[PDB]
């Protein structure tokens, strides 16, 4: 329904806002843009869905998430890959990890903080009828 679609677009409104405030942190610019194979050759050796904030961005456009839980499973992607890939005690690794976990937790935080609980019980009751 024509309500229906302004519910979904009201989400994407948030989810841009969300996701440019995370994308122009400078702790979170080694998320910003997908892996260059070029520049990590043994990126693709360990992680099978990448996903970064841009893609997040296009995924938006495309319609991809009708509820913030499906938003959120993709900032957690993004967040377990950095652990994933980065796994060492070495202070590269370590540094990386903290920055996926901050990524993670301002992600949630903004989203408890901004979003509306009765909005989101909207969107998944939309999206359960489908
Ligand atoms: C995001 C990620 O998992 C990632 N991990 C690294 N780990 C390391 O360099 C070594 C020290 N474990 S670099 C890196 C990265 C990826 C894209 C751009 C960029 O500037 C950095
Ligand atoms: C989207 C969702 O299911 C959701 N997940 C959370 N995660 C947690 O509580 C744990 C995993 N940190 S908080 C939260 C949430 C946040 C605001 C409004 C709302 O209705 C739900």
């Amino acid at each position: 329904s024509m309500q229906e679609e302004d519910t979904f677009r009201e989400l994407r409104i948030f989810l841009r806002n969300v996701t440019h405030r995370l994308a122009i942190d400078k702790r979170f610019r080694v998320f910003t843009k997908p892996v260059d194979p070029d520049e990590v050759p043994d990126y693709v050796t360990v992680i099978k869905q990448p996903m970064d904030l841009s893609s997040v961005i296009s995924k938006i456009d495309l319609h991809k998430y009708l509820t913030v839980k499906d938003y959120l499973r993709d900032i957690d992607l993004i967040c377990s890959n950095a652990l994933e890939y980065n796994p060492d005690r070495d202070p590269g690794d370590r540094l990386i990890r903290h920055r996926a976990c901050a990524l993670r937790d301002t992600a949630y935080a903004i989203i408890k903080e901004e979003l509306d609980e009765d909005f989101e019980q909207l969107c998944e009751e939309i999206q359960e009828s489908r």
